[PDB]
């Protein structure tokens, strides 16, 4: 019923400016930052088994909280859209991208009252991934894998939350079998640190195949 | 065409205009029109169901904080949108950046109705099956606010069905058989949000 | 005379700074702010005859006072260059670009001391507009559309110029394509729905294969 | 590590580097060229043209380098923070044979050490001019990209190798066309008849080849 | 002294305080003197149907700001600055088709005796004739290179007075020349100083 109170909305947008700390991961209770990410997939636009690329469009649904940024919204709006150069937000990359995620929507993320932000863009990026048995009843299973690009799992931790059915355009000429996401753990035999990221499996297929029976 | 006039009125706006913060009204949404003009389709491609096109984005709406009395001064002044609260719409088919290819300027009324009409161009995943055929293909496309649900803003169509007569190039290999605009509400299940759209079908066919 | 007087520019550079309003239109008296636009083809890179689009280079000359900026030029700089942000420019858009107007050239102006402003960038673009009849010897005719985007006839009035040329100074001698003729015309446009009127300059670009 | 999480005490790093911080002035300390260390973990090669001698390929391009005026005492706070590199100094570097931009596909932070050190590791994609010859072959084809700082002599800068041989197993995607033989990188230095000054340059040899190169035609 | 930090940050400083990056620095009332030599690193993308070409080349440009220098008698010979600190003259290729490509950072070099080097990487697209590049006289390009904005009162742009280019391009220069060049259009007055640059080439072969 506050929800639309614009002096209301106007003055937690200030609040928020005053203590939000962009540059700063917002560790609380001496604990990694846990950052959840789910990615909903939207289309397969183009595939290439030769060269193993796939070109898609996501949305990348990204949470996480700080509740340095809580208010009581017992007589004010509960959630505000913010743009996202006001907040700190998680400096996520895949590791296999092979071209610059291209944001397709506003840079605006929700912040709710209790501290949880959403930003949830529409991302189409390339892809290195296995695309062999794209033209089979399996499928191929091409793996993405996403995590905080500069801060390792002491720092923050990336944690997934499905066939998209509710998500994935029915004018695509692939259709997704499953989307799998599990937590991932990554080394590399020169350091120390450990990387947490959300492993990524999307299961797919050329719609309506040929096949040799 | 008062210079001085316009100058006040431009500070005026940029007094009391606050670019990140819904102008909602009484304690309601605000109310978005939006119409897109089509003006040209670019490409068709049929192998992988895509579309290449350029339209107007007719957007407008009200906020009656920035209006002022026009007895003696200006009825309308150009300020650029950086300067403005304006709606963070997308289109949920959209598989390119939206191109913007014309000055980011909006038309502000003393009225408080602001008027912002941007050319762009944009790539849409839609059906494409029938362009060569006399019933045409019919591409649909949903905008809305990206991040505003239904009770903060509501997406709304002007004129619900239109041959773009007006606007749609003559020498485009395409023609506009019909432009049906109408209001749309989207609701997922993982959440209790509705979010207000205009779902746009755009009904075409390669002239012959 | 005084043109290299370095303290001179810089203090004009900040006069004008002072003075200008970027986003103001810059209207003296009671009439609409004269824009004067001409095209100076440099290029033509690529024609489809099946899609009706060509894409092209050229300069876009574009030139308005503002007396406001004027200055008493006796004993000072005639003219000096200053970045286009510290400066109103009209919002020039070409009603049949299918692309951004991709600018290739430092995005200065010139400022007069009487107050003009000329403005020329050079840019790439692509338009929808008649391609057939390009591989005839009377050529195709591609008419591309500029007016303000925004401000209505009462605000601006976009002027065209009176001249006639196949841009000979201007245009690659290595295109595959040659101008044949480059005219203005004025032209006002209007919609059903509104009262508002836009002027525009429609620019027919004459030209065929080689 | 214990202290890792501190927020304040992050907070505090980054407005001590932001006070601290020339980022247009080269950190030397004494009177001796930066050291500027780079190494380029190849991920992916995108593109082969063998008509133009033309390379597109994503590397990470670890770069490290040290200023001490940066550093803090540690023994109670994070040992490291990640800072936005505008807020840097960082080296000019540029690959003399490189024909397009670098475009840099990973959010653009640093890692700023307690000692000074500052690692920047962007993921690039970029092309190259070089010898492609020999890619469909058992020996491969060498690519050569030759890597220093645009504006700063060998007296200012220097920019040097860190590990000598590798054929990036750790790094480069399995699923490639190609496969990587060896990566070799190696000091070098560049002057021109013209001037004086050198320039004190990595050059990175790329020995790699197509996959499955014996075809049915 | 060259490697003085605190000595180079205040070089920094002081150029800031008394460079005026949007006002060309005339001396003694005279024309700014700007010095250009292209070096040609590679020949690209050579379109025969279309006759366009990409070049890739350093554009070594110098000039003179007197007000920029400092005693080094004690201190550094030379800083990097990045160009936005500093007036940079605004060179363009008239005839250019394409938008220069920087593929460089953008820094200059500042003498103490005031002379500033600037020498980006730019890769462009031109209009070409392309129709003999495999034939032994080989194909033509013609660049016009002078400033943007300001004619010949205010600034001269002038040709300064197998290092570069790369030995796996699939062309070979035949030659080269940098030409002063005086450039006026018969509709105004003004004229521009510009450096016309004729590059001569061939598949190699
Ligand atoms: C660096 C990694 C691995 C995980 C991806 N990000 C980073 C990183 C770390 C720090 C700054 N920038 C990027 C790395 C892996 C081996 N040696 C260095
Ligand atoms: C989010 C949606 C759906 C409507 C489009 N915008 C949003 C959105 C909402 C909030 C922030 N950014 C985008 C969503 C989440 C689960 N399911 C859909
Ligand atoms: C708007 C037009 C037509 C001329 C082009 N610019 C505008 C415009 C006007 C105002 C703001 N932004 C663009 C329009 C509206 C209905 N019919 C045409
Ligand atoms: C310039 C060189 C050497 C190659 C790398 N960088 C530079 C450079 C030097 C200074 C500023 N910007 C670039 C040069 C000049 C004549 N010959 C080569
Ligand atoms: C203008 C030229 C020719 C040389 C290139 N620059 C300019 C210029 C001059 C002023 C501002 N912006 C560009 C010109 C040529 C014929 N009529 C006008």
């Amino acid at each position: 019923k506050d929800d639309d109170d614009k002096l209301d909305r106007a003055d937690i947008l200030y609040n928020i400016r005053q203590t939000s700390r962009p540059d700063v991961i917002p560790t609380q209770r001496d604990r990694p930052v846990a950052v959840s990410v789910s990615l909903k997939f939207i289309n397969i636009l183009e595939v290439n088994e030769i060269t193993n690329e796939v070109d898609v469009v996501f949305w990348q649904q990204t949470t996480w909280s700080d509740r340095t940024l809580a208010w009581n919204s017992s007589h004010s709006p509960d959630q505000v859209s913010v743009p996202i150069s006001s907040l700190w937000v998680p400096d996520l990359a895949a590791y296999n991208a092979i071209s610059k995620p291209e944001v397709l929507t506003p840079q605006l993320a929700r912040v709710v009252s209790d501290g949880e932000v959403l930003y949830m863009p529409s991302i189409r990026q390339r892809f290195s991934c296995d695309v062999s048995g794209v033209d089979t009843e399996s499928g191929a299973t091409c793996r993405i894998k996403i995590g905080s690009w500069t801060h390792h799992s002491r720092e923050i931790s990336v944690d997934p939350t499905s066939d998209d059915s509710e998500y994935f355009s029915q004018y695509s000429r692939f259709e997704i079998l499953d989307v799998t996401q599990k937590k991932n753990s990554v080394t590399y035999s020169c350091c120390p640190e450990a990387y947490e990221d959300v492993e990524v499996s999307l299961n797919f297929r050329k719609k309506g195949r040929s096949e040799i029976l």
